[PDB]
């Protein structure tokens, strides 16, 4: 098959799906059971020249699994790259899957200190505040505002189409709270935002950790939710 006009992936059980958001920018958002309910967790996927990349795996090895099926089948491509933020099982849940086909879950050397202290496997372990980085065709850039949503929790930049991925950092506009914060820091959340929000001001998107793509708003909405 080719030259068709059809966009948003989704999965036999539709648990997971995509969604195309720019030129080369998707938005995955996967589910995986917690606590007896359901907990989506938002992400996103790149289309370089190069390999796919994900900016965040799914809850389980068993769940990215057929993540990876659905981008590795309408982009004509692997995936080759997995940015880690944080040190959870909505970011390194697949490390394993990660580490089969020969993936690399990137991550800063926080992001693996706290993974192995859950059971993980560990990520890269191998980048600090701020890290340019460059996937065949495309411009990404992490960055270290704060603590917020975990100790070792980072935000993402595109240095081309103006899109951050804060995550579960810069929660959505339509969100009322932040939640369980028994792992987090509220006290260093409102600095961090002020942070993101203070090194761009000219984003054009902006994706939570749990809910939908937005924009710089979802930043400043972010504060609201801790005053
Ligand atoms: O609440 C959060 O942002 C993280 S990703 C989480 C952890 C456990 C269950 C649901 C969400
Ligand atoms: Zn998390
Ligand atoms: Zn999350």
């Amino acid at each position: 098959s080719q030259k068709v006009e059809k966009t948003v992936i989704k999965n036999e059980t539709g648990t997971i799906s995509i969604s195309q958001l720019n030129k080369n920018v998707w938005v995955h958002t996967e589910l995986g059971s917690f606590n007896g309910e359901a907990v989506p967790s938002n992400g996103l996927v790149l289309n370089t020249s190069k390999g796919l990349v994900l900016v965040d795996s799914s809850w389980d090895d068993k769940l990215t699994k057929e993540l990876i099926e659905m981008v590795e089948k309408k982009f004509q491509k692997r995936v080759t790259d997995v940015i880690i933020t944080h040190a959870h099982a909505d970011r390194i849940g697949g490390i394993k899957t990660l580490k089969e086909r020969g993936i690399k879950a990137h991550s800063t050397a926080l992001t693996a200190e706290l993974a192995k202290k859950n059971g993980y496997e560990e990520p890269l372990g191998d980048l600090q505040t701020v890290t340019n980085l460059k996937f065949g065709n495309m411009k990404v850039e992490t960055f270290y505002p704060g603590k917020g949503h975990t100790e070792d929790n980072i935000v993402v930049w595109l240095p081309q189409y103006n899109i951050l991925v804060g995550g579960c950092l810069v929660k959505s506009t339509s969100a009322k709270d932040l939640g369980n914060v028994a792992d987090a820091y509220v006290n260093e959340w409102s600095t961090s935002i002020e942070n993101v929000l203070k090194r761009y001001r000219n984003i054009n998107a902006v994706v939570p950790g749990h809910g939908e793509v937005g924009d710089k708003g979802l930043l400043l909405h972010t504060l609201d939710l801790l005053k």
